[PDB]
C-alpha cells in the first residue's frame, strides 16, 4: 500500500530517491528548472513526484501543484516536453533497479496522469 511495501524498504526506497536525483542531475533537458534551488531542495523534489508517481498523490492538491510550478511555466519555460523528460527519467531509474514492469506502468500512469499534467503545465 505505501512506498516502502511497493519498493521493498527504507533503503530501497532511498535508492531509487538516489537513483533519480541522479539522473534528473545530469539530463540537460530539465536541470536548468531547478537553477535557483539548492541540492537538497532539488533532491526533495525527485522525492515527492518519486512519491506522488507511487499512489501518494493524496499529499499533492492539484491546485497546489498549479502554484508550486507556476513560476516554472511563466518564468523558465517549462513545457509538456520538459514534463515528460522527468517522467520519463524516473521510469529509466526504475527499470535499472530491476522493478517489474507492471508496477513501472501503474507508477508511470499516476505520474503522467493527464490531470496531472495539466495542473503542472498551469493549462
Ligand atoms: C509530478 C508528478 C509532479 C509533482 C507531484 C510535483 C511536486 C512538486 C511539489 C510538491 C513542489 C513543492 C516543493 C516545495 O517545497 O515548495 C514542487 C516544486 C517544483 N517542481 Fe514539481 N512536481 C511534479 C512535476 C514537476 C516537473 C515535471 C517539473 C519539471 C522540471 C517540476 C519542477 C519543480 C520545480 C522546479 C519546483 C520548484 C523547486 C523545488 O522547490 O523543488 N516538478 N513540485
Ligand atoms: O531519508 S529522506 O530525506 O529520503
Amino acid at each position: 500500500s505505501t512506498l516502502y511495501e511497493k519498493l521493498g524498504g527504507t533503503t530501497a526506497v532511498d535508492l531509487a530517491v538516489d537513483k533519480f536525483y541522479e539522473r534528473v542531475l545530469q539530463d540537460d533537458r530539465i536541470k536548468h528548472f531547478f537553477a535557483d534551488v539548492d541540492m537538497a531542495k532539488q533532491r526533495a523534489h525527485q522525492k515527492a513526484f518519486l512519491t506522488y508517481a507511487f499512489g501518494g498523490t493524496d499529499k499533492y492538491d492539484g491546485r497546489y501543484m498549479r502554484e508550486a510550478h507556476k513560476e516554472l511555466v511563466e518564468n523558465h519555460g517549462l513545457n509538456g516536453e520538459h514534463f515528460d523528460a522527468v517522467a520519463e527519467d524516473l521510469l529509466a531509474t526504475l527499470k535499472e533497479m530491476g522493478v517489474p514492469e507492471d508496477l513501472i506502468a501503474e507508477v508511470a500512469a499516476v505520474a503522467g496522469a493527464p490531470a496531472h499534467k495539466r495542473d503542472v503545465l498551469n493549462q
